[PDB]
């Protein structure tokens, strides 16, 4: 809860075993959950789930081997990264619009999401800048998002929307601005300070912000749609 100095193993394991125990954990809620789950999200959670399923899988082994010895491919986390942005998207605004026709939110993603890979891509490929700069470019395409996003087309199908769509959409926007913004905010403490700049902290917040920008993703999305579908209250 707060702190920072760790050894090699020593904050590896703790990762470690926090990711673990909590991918699974993630997984047979998630799992056994699957069936108390609202009905018209039946197809929402299918591809939603198996989208995030399958990028937090490959992402987590990618990252968890990155560090393990510090040098990994790219390739695999930048592709997958690229496939699973656009695929998780569209497929959630997918079903999430099918209620009225389709979310054009694909598009505005699209452009967003392709930007910003480009930008991690791009520098990241050399890793030699890009951290410090990271905040701006980072801000700039974060509020542009919600900008545009707060205008979407979603409740400009028929007027006010349902009261499940607006709740499944909104708590989707908040979760991905806090953790998009987090992302930054915990690679600052790691980037320039930290210990003379230990890759250890650089790891663990890379697999916390994709962990929760992935596990998180369906966690929320299940919660509301389950809640706002019919449930009731107890945890
Ligand atoms: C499954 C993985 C996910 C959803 C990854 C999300 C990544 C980001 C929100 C990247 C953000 C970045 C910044 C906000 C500043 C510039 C550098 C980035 C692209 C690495």
């Amino acid at each position: 809860m707060g702190g920072g100095d760790l050894d090699a193993s020593d904050y590896t394991g703790v990762s470690f075993w926090l990711v673990t125990a909590a991918l699974l954990a993630s997984t047979v809620f998630f799992f056994v959950e699957r069936d108390r789950v609202s009905a018209k999200w039946k197809t929402s959670l299918t591809v939603s789930g198996l989208v995030t399923g399958i990028a937090f899988w490959h992402y987590m082994y990618m990252r968890g081997v990155w560090i393990e010895t510090g040098d990994s491919p790219t390739v695999f986390r930048y592709i997958d990264w690229l496939l699973t942005v656009p695929l998780l998207i569209c497929e959630f605004y997918l079903i999430l619009a099918a209620a009225t026709n389709v979310a054009g939110s694909l598009f505005k993603k699209l452009l967003v999401g392709s930007l910003v890979m480009l930008v991690f891509g791009y520098m990241g490929e050399a890793g030699i800048m890009a951290a410090w700069p990271a905040f701006i470019i980072g801000c700039l395409a974060w509020v542009y998002m919600i900008y545009e996003l707060w205008a979407g087309e979603g409740k400009s199908a028929c007027n006010t929307a349902s009261p499940a769509v607006q709740s499944a959409y909104n708590t989707m926007m908040y979760i991905i601005i806090f953790g998009w913004a987090i992302y930054p905010v915990g690679y600052f403490t790691g980037y320039l300070m930290g210990d003379g700049g230990s890759a250890l902290n650089l790891n663990l917040i890379y697999n916390l912000a994709d962990f929760v920008n992935k596990i998180l993703f369906g966690l929320i999305i299940w919660n509301v749609a389950v809640k706002e579908s019919s449930n009731a209250p107890g945890g």
